[PDB]
């Protein structure tokens, strides 16, 4: 399905920072939360592709892009940064800062 790629596509193109989520996960939560938490949410996207009838299609993408199929996914200026507990080890080891720094996040 081409049409699914275009549509994430254009998700992590127009949105420097954007999260693909689902309904009641801790994980996205907490992602999302440590994002927001920069100051972000004006160049944040928050995707629930749970609420979807292509979640399937959307994870299978996402798993091509990605590695893995597992929500939340984390792009930033469409690199990956991969799942919560990547993003965890990027804030503890400064460099989510240093790649906010570089985009004028912060
Ligand atoms: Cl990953
Ligand atoms: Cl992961
Ligand atoms: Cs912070
Ligand atoms: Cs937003």
């Amino acid at each position: 399905s081409e049409a699914v790629k275009k549509w994430v596509n254009k998700i992590i193109e127009e949105n420097i920072i954007a999260v693909f989520a689902k309904t009641e996960c801790p994980y996205c939560i907490k992602a999302i939360s440590i994002l927001k938490g920069y100051n972000l949410n004006s160049h944040m996207h928050v995707e629930n592709i749970e609420k979807n009838p292509d979640m399937a299609n959307i994870q299978a993408y996402l798993k091509e892009l990605t590695g893995k199929s597992s929500v939340p996914r984390i792009f930033i200026n469409k690199d990956v940064v991969g799942g919560c507990d990547d993003l965890v080890k990027e804030n503890d080891e400064g460099k989510l800062k240093e790649r906010l720094q570089k985009l004028g996040l912060v």
